[PDB]
C-alpha cells in the first residue's frame, strides 16, 4: 500500500578520495531536505570515513535539521573508506526505530572506491540493511565505481550520478513519491 512516513538515512562519505568533491555531496543533501520538509518525512546524516558517526540522529524537527546541514557543510574529508561503518549506523537506527515496521530509505553518497575487505563488508551490511525492510540508494561522486554501487543499492535502477541533468535528485524524489499517498 502507498505510504505517508519516510525515514530517510543519509551515509555520507568523507573519506579522503571525495574531499575536493564535498561540496556536491552537501549540496544533495541539503536540496533533498529542502524538498521534504514534512514531520512524517524524518532525516539523519551519518558520516564515514575511516571511523562513522551520527552527525544528526534521525528527527522531523527542521530546526535540528538545519543545524546538522550546518554541521555537514563544515565537514572536512581525510582518511580511508569504512562505508560499512555508516551503513551499520543507519541499521541501527532502523533496528531501534522498529525494523521491519518501520519505512526505511538509505541513500549513500561516495564514489564507491573500496580497498581491501570493505566490500565484503559493505555488501554483508547492505544485504542487512534490506532484511530490516529498507530500501538502499547509492549516489555516485566522480569517477565512482559503478557495479560496486549497484551491488550495495538495491539494483542498479536505484544508482544516480551526483553530477549531471538533476538525474539523481528528480529519480530519488520520484522514486520516494511513486511509493507516497
Ligand atoms: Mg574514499
Amino acid at each position: 500500500s502507498c505510504r505517508r512516513a519516510f525515514d530517510l538515512y543519509f551515509v555520507l562519505d568523507k573519506s579522503g578520495s571525495v574531499a575536493n568533491n564535498w561540496i556536491e555531496i552537501y549540496n544533495f543533501v541539503q536540496q533533498l531536505a529542502e524538498r521534504f520538509v514534512s514531520p512524517e518525512m524524518r532525516l539523519s546524516f551519518i558520516v564515514f570515513s575511516s571511523q562513522a558517526t551520527i552527525i544528526l540522529p534521525l528527527t522531523g524537527d527542521r530546526g535540528k535539521i538545519s543545524k546538522g546541514l550546518e554541521d555537514l557543510k563544515r565537514v572536512s574529508p581525510v582518511g580511508e573508506t569504512y562505508i560499512h561503518e555508516g551503513l551499520k549506523l543507519a541499521n541501527e537506527q532502523i533496528q531501534k526505530a522498529g525494523g521491519l515496521k518501520t519505512s526505511s530509505i538509505i541513500i549513500a553518497l561516495t564514489d564507491g572506491k573500496l580497498d581491501g575487505l570493505v566490500p565484503s563488508y559493505a555488501e554483508k551490511e547492505a544485504k542487512i540493511s534490506r532484511s530490516l525492510g529498507a530500501s538502499v540508494y547509492c549516489v555516485g561522486v566522480l569517477d565512482f565505481e559503478q557495479a560496486q554501487l549497484e551491488r550495495i543499492a538495491d539494483s542498479k535502477e536505484q544508482v544516480f550520478p551526483v553530477k549531471g541533468g538533476f538525474q539523481a535528485l528528480k529519480g530519488i524524489i520520484n522514486s520516494i513519491l511513486a511509493q507516497s499517498c
